């Protein structure tokens, strides 16, 4: 019912110019190994990419990274149409500007540091209005294509002139920053994400379904695991990734308000999540609010839990809002929070495995220049019981250590850090060694 | 100059062979009886320094590199995306020099310092106590780069 309509799935290839289909689909569509394609999605939007084959992709689905997925205004699960675009040709001019909130903090020649490397002999196809990301100098810069000579699409070839007229455009509301949490910023968890994903899929993406249906979707999702496991990161991603409205509640934070002023906040919070539903309410250190078991004691401490219980049971309505909480383990939480209609779903986010760390390591080093001697697999292999928060700290320390030896001693700090400088600096295996040895 | 169980600070107001010279057995030394007032940007030597700490070495080496960049090269973090250590916890029995250590790193790094003491905070009336914690943190930020040292945590 249109051989060219596919379900936007996740990417295997992190490159902004490629999208993957399955060979049988490439046949049915008569597409080849490197063909440039025209992709149509929502809000009457389009994108141009290179299509490769992917034996793990299904005939119906299409793999595409978050950059393209945004250029198209679609979320995972959504459907787009694909059409060949052989008529595309070498670009003449190209005007692009950086998105202001992605270059604050730096000064220098971005073109040299970012554009030049990014395009260089890659022949990336671009459509006007495209927004693309480029990583370097320990950060990522967002660029919008303001206009292309062969309009509205063309390939950026070694001859294509690239204008970058010095004024950073301001981001437009409906243009989510790529610097946002995504499923692509989570590693290790997979089965857990698979579960959570399907749990919120319908209620958060197809609300009307529940207006017309009589079945009950899961209402509360509880996340188990030690600190720095990515529970918050996971919840924030599912929200972003699903266009859902997000509202974070933090125990310590709530539990520091004066008696009564504390509950007024819980309610004001829930009350707001509903205003913007579909929404996800994430209670951070939950056990900081609901421990009741044997450890609860206080004509306020108890008055709060009860308040949370009430607020929980208060859910159930139109566009649904789901509640996600986090704690280290069952035992911590008030048994009352389990009572079905409340936190009736549970997900245990263990500690990554060897592969999981390798994955996590990659995610946290994507914006930095790693020397060829850097062996992340080794690093992954020796960090047995680490959790994401650990690995991230490990990367952060290896980079700061690198910054202290190199840049630091030459001394070009405390001023207005130059991109070219930060861009040249490379973290070495020696730098990770230093970090792993503290 | 140290002596009489204390140290005296002296400023050279003028030298004959100006602006520099050697003080030899013949050099006359005037000391006209009026003590000048210290100038803001002239830190007293009677201040805590790494040179007033002994025993710790490896610990100071660590703490030093930990605060080096964030406290001496702030812009780095305005231009960078990495996270510097945020809280440094000091373990050890009483009278180990934890406070002295923290106060030195601050002075020694031109950092702004703000001391918070548990007993002190915990003696304010309910609510009046938290208002102080916030007012404290709030002030350390006004003068950042700064170091907030919570004493008896
Ligand atoms: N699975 C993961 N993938 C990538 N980074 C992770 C992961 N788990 C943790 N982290 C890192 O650790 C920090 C962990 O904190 P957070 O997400 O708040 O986790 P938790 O809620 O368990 O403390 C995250 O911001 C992220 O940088
Ligand atoms: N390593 C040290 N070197 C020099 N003096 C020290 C040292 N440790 C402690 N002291 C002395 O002991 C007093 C110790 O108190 P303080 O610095 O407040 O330590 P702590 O916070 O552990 O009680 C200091 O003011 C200093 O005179």
């Amino acid at each position: 019912n249109r051989p060219n309509r596919l379900i936007v799935d996740e990417a295997i290839n992190e490159d902004n110019s490629v999208v993957s289909l399955s060979q049988p689909k490439m046949d049915e569509l008569q597409l080849f190994r490197g063909d440039t394609v025209l992709l149509k999605g929502k809000k009457r939007r389009e994108a141009v990419c290179i299509v490769l084959s992917d034996d793990t992709c299904s005939d119906e689905k299409i793999r595409m990274n978050r950059v393209v997925r945004n250029n198209l205004r679609v979320r995972l699960g959504d459907v787009i149409s694909i059409q060949p675009c052989p008529d595309v040709k070498y670009g003449k001019r190209i005007h692009v500007l950086p998105i202001d909130d992605t270059v604050e903090g730096i000064t220098g020649n971005l073109f040299e540091v970012y554009l030049k490397p990014y395009f260089l002999e890659a022949y990336r196809p671009i459509r006007k209005g495209d927004i693309f990301l480029v990583r370097g100098g320990m950060r990522a810069v967002e660029f919008k294509v303001v206009e292309t000579d062969p309009s509205p699409y063309c390939i950026v070839a070694p001859d294509t002139v690239i204008h970058c007229e010095g004024e950073p455009i301001k981001r437009e509301d409906e243009e989510e920053s790529l610097n946002e949490v995504g499923y692509d910023d989570v590693g290790g968890c997979r089965k857990q994400l698979a579960q959570i994903k399907e749990m919120v899929e319908l209620p958060l993406r197809h609300p009307a379904l529940f207006k017309a249906i009589g079945v009950k979707p899961p209402r509360g999702i509880l996340l188990y695991g030690p600190p720095g496991t990515g529970k918050t990161l996971i919840a924030r991603a599912v929200a972003n990734e699903t266009g859902a409205f997000f509202f974070l509640i933090n125990g310590p934070e709530i539990m520091s308000k004066l008696a009564g002023e504390s509950e007024s906040n819980l309610r004001k919070a829930f009350e707001e999540a509903e205003k913007n539903a579909p929404a996800i309410i994430f209670i951070d250190e939950l056990d900081a609010i609901a421990p009741k078991r044997e450890k609860t004691h206080g004509e306020v401490e108890r008055r709060i839990v009860s308040q949370l219980l009430t607020l929980m049971d208060g859910l159930k309505q139109r566009a649904h809002v789901i509640v996600m909480a986090a704690t280290n383990r069952p035992n911590s939480i008030d048994p009352a929070l389990r009572r079905f209609g409340r936190f009736d779903r549970e997900v245990d986010i263990g500690i990554p495995d060897a592969t999981g760390r390798l994955e996590i390591l990659q995610i946290h080093t994507k914006n930095m220049k790693l020397a060829d001697d850097v062996d992340l697999e080794q690093v992954a292999n020796e960090t047995h019981g680490h959790v994401g928060a650990d690995l991230a700290a490990l990367c952060s320390e290896a980079a700061l250590q690198a910054i202290r030896k190199k840049m630091d001693l030459i001394d070009l700090e405390d001023e207005t850090i130059d991109a070219e400088v930060m861009n040249s600096l490379a973290v070495t295996m020696d730098d990770f060694r230093w970090a792993l040895s503290q």
